[PDB]
């Protein structure tokens, strides 16, 4: 049988997202649909459900990504049908994906095969328009710097520090590095800029950090936009815009309520990027679920070292959480590669490799214990995956010491998952949590950074350029030492370096840059250049997208 | 004694849209709604009912416009509602206000005290968001081709020729006048552009004068974007872009139903300049609304010169419309103003200076015959008036043939409207119109231009420079010079001297530029500068707008 | 300055050599510290003004045509290192020279009393030639 997700997509049966609302016991009028098939969520929900029990909180983070894909999303949502299956009160959490992708390399399922979130297409293009809101509210405060600059420049903003860019949220390299305020006294300051993917931009970032619209417009006003000539730096609430980014944020701050195939209910809700930021769906929908459910199942972007770590340093953190599991996926293709199998190669079982690679999982499973939760290893099956291969490895996690289901969610819907899921369950009725941050607020920015590389990644030691001394330095004198740390780094390596897969031993990490989110309330350090612009490929998906008198789609997916 | 028009709007008891759409005939499935007050329309309706007959067609428009005001969209939802009110089953179909100026000047209602179309907070920022979609649709093509020219610029475009800018939907002055592509052969091919403000979009002109989805691809296809270095065309349709942009706007395709104050049905869809496009809403809005009600009011930018024209002379050429009845909104205090007297002195009475102003006022009276239209003059009511001034505006209308009334909508709302609805109804009852366009599409651009500007604006004469007769001149060989004209110039003058009030004598008009909107389909001339991107002033709204805990907005309005 | 100029011409007049305008590695120069013209943007104004492209210029005496002076062993053997020099690559990643521009001659041309040591003197009258002056980092 060939099956393609699209019209796994469209054969499902959605329910009315209405009736999803009310068996949750949300009432009529905190629902606010967009079709049948869409609505977004009052924060009513939870300032009633304020007291309430929090549900229990299932994380999903995974291996080191490689070319073989694991499908982190595909068995999120895969066990959360399982749950469900087995009876229990449960919502997936998931990030809306950038509208840019689907014209570049095209757009995907929310999970993939019989593990998906519904409507697709709704949720690959315009949503319910939350990146058209950061977009607004990103573009307003660039433009009001802007014109600040124009007006006589009252605050003495040093134009060429100012590190606010524009966004927009298609791949368009075009737009890196530009310079705006051409054409004479009437039309602006000339300056250098650019513009970023929107889901790159800390409105994203703030967006999905905040508990609530107050709580976001207060970030808002600590944003730093640039420097006056003197140092001082200028923010966001210098120049009084924290108000009207606010409003245009007033109904993107709700939780977006869809569903699965088998009609369990999923928020989608924020989608920052996970290596200048942390990579989670919002804290907005994760504690909405958390009140409203027995079991709520999310996740983090790239692997565990960053994603989990990021969720667990920053997501939880703030929120102030304390999660109960947390799934760490892995497939047999993938751990091949971080044997050192090439893509092209995988058609074949290697045990050997397998063996190799596993290393990989092994220090992941290490440091999910690190923060005091209960690991679980999930094996997202394929069609080449051997048995003696899946033995292998689940032996090898068994030898290892961490509680190991197999998953068949893509091929098989949440059946596929129950046995992961009352892995999960075992997990969740007999080994509590003993949850802590893996470093405390209080140490020095190298220290923080340090503690993330040493015991992390696993880097014997952290090594600084001259301008991240000096970066550094700047920060920890202008107040903003006691920040979180959020490491900018390659996703594909514990270390810093790319090519090196498996668990890399000996090297160390490099910080050549340091940034600041004041309004997401972290610290950037940056070991390598990261790319918050990607491009159109040479032929672009666009070209082949096509809708005709029917409303049928061509070349989308 | 009247709140203000904030207050107004919130104290609206607003119905639920599907019970106004199910009591316009319109079926369930038909409707997709946005909460329960706004719904998206199917273009099935129109479909359904092709077969059907059409309502009457009013159009509103005004006098040239003053720093006095004249009132005109208040004037719109007044009239329907007086029309409601008398019992008529009538819509008015209505432009969607873009974003930007909420943070600059202020946003306003859609209309004013007792006459407003609602919800207004939404209607003024992302409303259903068709904005957002014409930004995306129109931001990818660029994105496309600047991707073209960086993937080996196989089509040979000069990059300097190209005339596709970007958008998008705040006041940022600092975007009109930029360069992109720096960065090096990782980062595009530098060159000059700048940004419009979204509405200004030719896309946008598109969405409002398109039959449907697919007359609208069509129309995407035919775009110029530039020229190659042998100095020939390069449309959307040779990037291969049309269906991408399509599918971005297959959601804002459709109109969408809202309301007045008193719950009588309205569409707001589109919102294009008045300037360097035709300033009406769409057609898709107002040939739904001519099936769907026996009465439809619509209204285009500007004053009767521009906008009346336009819709005369594209959009009801375009839909095969036949206005049957059309209303002109002036003031005493605008007619002063045109008469000589300056803003400060208009509550002195000054019966001469209204006799001298009305000369205004008789010109688009005069104008609106010759399309074969009858129409009635509606005069806004202000306190500061008297009784021998609006007297004696009443005598000069009858002495120049047209039925006048006086209207209260403003402070009364329906019942303000009532002998205006009722002056309207006599005319379409005894003068049924015999309406045809100004000029036939087979003269040549000059010729043309030339009609316009002798027959409305009371030209002597039009004047070229060479750049505007080197345009016309490649532009009738590449073909285009079948097409309408859309003059953009002045709003404020019948010349193209905006301190020329009144009616002016002996001018001729300079045509200094012309440029091509070969999707939407037509010529635009172009006299002064065209502010295509306003910007920010010394203090914008944005500074005083604030939302609080209770999600309760100051400064906005 | 006159290399540069044909540099751009040549862009300019249908870019026949195929050169990639971003990879042009020949900057301009001017005798005077001047930190504004380090990073600049040139070819601005449309189809009529030149090709827009990221450039800037270095202090004369950092010129390579100065290092090549200092080398030259007379007037020919400077006119056929001007040949040499590399001005940029095309789209396929090809060096294009001043030679291929065929630029050398008029270079020569312009350096035809440059190429003569000047004579000089010191405070007691002993001889001194004084000739060139390059850089002593990014030359020799």
């Amino acid at each position: 049988k060939v099956p393609s997700d699209i019209e796994i997509a469209q054969a499902a049966k959605m329910k009315p997202v209405m009736e999803l609302a009310r068996g949750l016991g949300i009432q009529e009028d905190e629902v606010e649909l967009y079709g049948k098939y869409k609505a977004k969520i009052s924060l009513d929900v939870y300032r009633r459900l304020k007291d309430k029990p929090d549900g229990k909180l299932i994380l999903v983070t995974a291996i080191t990504p490689t070319p073989a894909g694991e499908g982190k999303t595909t068995t999120s949502v895969g066990l959360t049908d399982a749950l469900a299956r087995l009876g229990k009160r449960v919502m997936v959490c998931l990030r809306e994906p950038s509208l840019g992708p689907s014209f570049g390399i095209k757009g995907g399922a929310a999970g993939g095969g019989y593990a998906q979130v519904v409507p697709m297409e709704d949720i690959n293009l315009h949503f319910t328009g939350d990146i058209h809101a950061v977009t607004y509210a990103h573009n307003l405060l660039a433009a009001m710097v802007d014109n600040h600059l124009q007006q006589g420049n009252v605050l003495n903003i040093d134009p060429r520090t100012i590190t606010w860019r524009r966004v927009i949220d298609l791949n368009d390299r075009a737009l890196r590095n530009i310079v705006i305020g051409l054409g004479g006294k009437a039309n602006g300051v000339p300056r250098e800029t650019g513009f970023d993917i929107s889901v790159a931009s800390e409105v994203m970032a703030c967006l999905c950090l905040a508990s609530d619209l107050m709580d976001l417009k207060e970030r808002f006003s600590r944003i730093v936009v640039g420097y006056t000539y003197d140092g001082k730096p200028v923010t966001a609430g210098d120049l009084e815009a924290q108000g009207s980014m606010a409003l245009l944020m007033k109904d993107a701050i709700k939780p977006n309520l869809v569903q699965t195939l088998e009609n369990t209910p999923a928020f989608i809700h924020g989608g920052p990027f996970a290596n200048i930021a942390h990579g989670c769906n919002s804290i907005i929908a994760t504690k909405t679920a958390l009140k409203l459910a027995d079991y709520v199942v999310t996740e983090a972007g790239f692997g565990a070292d960053l994603g989990a770590e990021k969720f667990y340093d920053v997501k939880c953190r703030y929120a102030g959480f304390k999660p109960d599991a947390t799934v760490i996926v892995a497939t047999v293709r993938a751990l091949k590669m971080h044997g050192g199998v090439p893509k092209s190669d995988l058609a074949t079982e290697n045990l050997e490799a397998l063996r190799e690679g596993f290393a990989n999982l092994e220090k992941h499973i290490e440091n999910i214990g690190k923060f005091g939760v209960p690991a679980v290893v999930a094996i997202n099956a394929f069609p080449t995956d051997t048995e003696a291969e899946l033995n292998l490895l689940y032996e090898l996690c068994a030898k290892a010491g961490a509680e190991v289901a197999l998953s068949e969610v893509w091929a098989k819907g949440g059946e596929g998952g129950l046995e992961l899921a009352r892995k999960v369950l075992q997990t969740l009725e007999s080994r509590p949590s003993n949850f802590h941050v893996l470093y405390n607020l209080d140490l020095s920015i190298k220290d923080k950074i340090a503690k993330i590389a040493t015991e992390i990644y696993g880097a014997d030691g952290v090594n600084y350029t001259a301008e991240a001394d000096k970066a550094i330095q700047r920060y920890e004198s202008l107040g903003y030492g006691n920040l979180p740390v959020v490491m900018a780094k390659t996703q594909y390596s514990f270390s810093d370096d790319m090519t090196k897969l498996g668990r890399p031993r000996n090297f160390t990490i490099t910080v050549r840059e340091v940034r600041l989110s004041a309004g997401a309330g972290f610290i950037v350090p940056i070991t390598g250049a990261i790319m918050t612009m990607p491009g159109l490929p040479k032929r672009p998906a666009a070209c082949n997208i096509d809708i005709d008198a029917d409303g049928v789609i061509t070349g989308l997916f």
